[PDB]
């Protein structure tokens, strides 16, 4: 299942690089995606709602979609979002271990060619 704490391997190109995040089932299909962060160190929550298409949930009033594509690696996936001042869009790869062991890269590069992201540049985090 897609609960549990993500940890971010490798993304596409800060707010968008914080890392890990947890997700939760909720009643009904809801996700809530949480994660730690001038000022005090606070814990931020919000809900994806699940639609009726498998592996698509919006965000932030509908102006966020967020897709859940499976890897070939064992607990991996990876994350494919579309959202707004002007129109973005990026895939991340996340795994369950603290670690980044970069050995699901493959299935992250073949995403982003399948989306017209092969150009970016990609941002790998060391440390939490
Ligand atoms: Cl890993
Ligand atoms: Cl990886
Ligand atoms: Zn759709
Ligand atoms: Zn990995
Ligand atoms: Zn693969």
């Amino acid at each position: 299942d897609v609960s549990g704490t993500w940890y971010l391997k490798a993304m596409t190109v800060n707010l968008e690089s914080v890392t890990p995040m947890t997700l939760t089932t909720l009643e009904g299909g809801n996700l809530e995606a949480k994660v730690t962060m001038s000022g005090r160190c606070q814990e931020v929550k919000a809900v994806l709602e699940k639609t009726d298409e498998p592996g698509k949930y919006t965000a932030d009033g509908g102006k966020h979609v967020a897709y859940i594509i499976r890897s070939h690696v064992k607990d991996h996936y990876i994350f494919y979002s579309e959202g707004e001042g002007k129109p973005v869009r990026g895939v991340k790869l996340v795994g369950r271990d603290p670690k980044n062991n970069l050995e699901a890269l493959e299935d992250f590069e073949k995403a982003a060619g399948a989306r017209g992201l092969s150009t970016e540049s990609i941002l790998i985090p060391r440390q939490s």
